[PDB]
């Protein structure tokens, strides 16, 4: 908006693909994000020009509430640092949220369970993730887009007839097995506050026409965020490496890095 600084990097390289082994780029033209593809210094100038607040959405109901303390920790070294953060911890155990020592421009707001316009007033964007995670390597401001979903590490090279969405036309998330483009993870997904409100609402009014008609979605939320992604596309599609699951999966050649991982 306002000016970049003089910076020195390389010179992007008309002539040599970023990458001759994936996918960088969906047909309708969003960048698909790997290492190798961006240059976090330019990315960090940009959104820091905007002073840019990233909101961090994580549930620990029950027993998952034993998964914050290493989420947190690793969040602190690895997710967005440079820029402000609030994280909201949705939880039915408020006493039981680890007391996390936060770097400055952080903060933490514990939200009891069993609002919609607070994240408006907040944040500008927010980032919605599985809490049985812990973070091993960047994961930044290359992944702020008006709406993005991550590709599922379990079927990023799989067909479309071959990935697990809801296949009964009686569902609201219903996919033929003649559409898709991916396979979405449930687990992380963000955008803009009005897309990824946008996005809640649909599915929640989804679920619930299902739910009068006597039917649950094979994958539940994940399968209503597929059919979501398949008719809105997302500005930005996240690759696996910022959603992994090492002892299923092990570290495949096309992984240059492996940034938010599941936990055993
Ligand atoms: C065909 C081989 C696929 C291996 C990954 C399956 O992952 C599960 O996929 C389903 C949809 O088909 C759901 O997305 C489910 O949540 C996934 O499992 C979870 O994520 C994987 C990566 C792993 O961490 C599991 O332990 C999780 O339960
Ligand atoms: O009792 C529960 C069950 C689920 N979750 C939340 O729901 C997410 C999805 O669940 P899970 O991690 O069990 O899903 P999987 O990745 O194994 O499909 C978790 O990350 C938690 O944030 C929770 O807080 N409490
Ligand atoms: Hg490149
Ligand atoms: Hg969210
Ligand atoms: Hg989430
Ligand atoms: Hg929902
Ligand atoms: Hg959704
Ligand atoms: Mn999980």
């Amino acid at each position: 908006m306002v000016s970049l600084p003089r910076m020195v990097y390389p010179q992007p390289k008309v002539l040599t693909p970023c990458r001759k082994d994936v996918l960088v780029v969906t047909p309708w033209l969003a960048p698909i994000v790997w290492e190798g593809t961006f240059n976090i210094d330019i990315l960090n100038e940009q959104f820091r020009l905007q002073n840019t607040t990233i909101g961090l959405t994580v549930f620990a109901i029950k027993k998952y509430v034993a998964f914050l303390k290493l989420f947190l920790e690793t969040a602190e070294k690895h997710f967005m640092v440079g820029h402000r953060v609030h994280y909201y911890v949705f939880t039915d155990q408020p006493a039981a949220v680890p007391r996390v020592t936060l770097g400055t421009g952080r903060q933490l707001s514990v939200l009891e369970v069993r609002c919609e316009r607070r994240f408006l007033s907040e944040v500008d964007y927010l980032v919605c993730v599985d809490v049985d995670m812990e973070f091993r390597d960047h994961v930044g401001v290359e992944i702020l887009t008006p709406l993005f979903g991550t590709l599922h590490p379990g079927f990023y090279g799989s067909s479309r007839e071959a990935f697990t969405y809801e296949r009964r036309p009686q569902s609201q998330a219903y996919i033929p097995k003649d559409e898709g483009d991916f396979y979405y993870l449930g687990g992380f997904f963000g955008g803009s506050v009005q897309e990824v409100q946008r996005l809640t609402r649909a599915c929640h009014q989804a679920m619930m026409v299902d739910q009068a008609n006597g039917i649950e979605a094979v994958w539940h939320d994940e399968s209503h965020l597929n059919k979501y992604l398949l008719r809105h596309k997302p500005t930005k599609v996240l690759s696996p490496e910022y959603l992994w699951d090492q002892q299923l999966l092990g570290w495949p050649a096309v992984l240059r890095k492996l940034r938010f991982t599941a936990v055993p």
